[PDB]
């Protein structure tokens, strides 16, 4: 019985450089163990851009993890890894099941030319 809090999806995938974009990480917990309050925070390539506790995380149940992130435009290739609490307060089923390393890119259709 413990959680196995995994953050599955990061969406978008791609990203639009013309605003602070409140990206979704769908976290489930696919253990049979209610988890409570947790610390997601969003990696980009190592750094901490933002963080944002999760008042808990029921078995089986996934909750939408918003982010605000300023598009820098520093690259076109971001590695955004969803670190499921990196303090490990909530000890976790499987290791490498709490991160989340994907590649977001920058959306070719822009709503702002800039």
């Amino acid at each position: 019985m413990i959680p196995d809090l995994v953050p599955v999806s990061l969406t978008p995938v791609t990203v639009v450089p013309n605003t602070v974009n409140t990206m979704t990480a769908t976290i489930e917990n696919q253990g049979n163990k209610d988890s409570t309050s947790f610390n997601v925070s969003l990696l980009v390539d190592g750094i901490v851009v933002d963080t944002q506790t999760v008042t808990s995380l029921e078995s089986e149940n996934s909750t939408n993890v918003d982010f605000h992130w300023t598009l820098d435009g520093t690259a076109n290739s971001y590695t955004l890894t969803v670190n499921v609490d990196p303090e490990n307060a909530v000890n976790e089923g499987n290791e490498s099941n709490n991160t989340l390393t994907a590649l977001v890119g920058t959306l070719e259709h822009h709503h702002h030319h800039h």
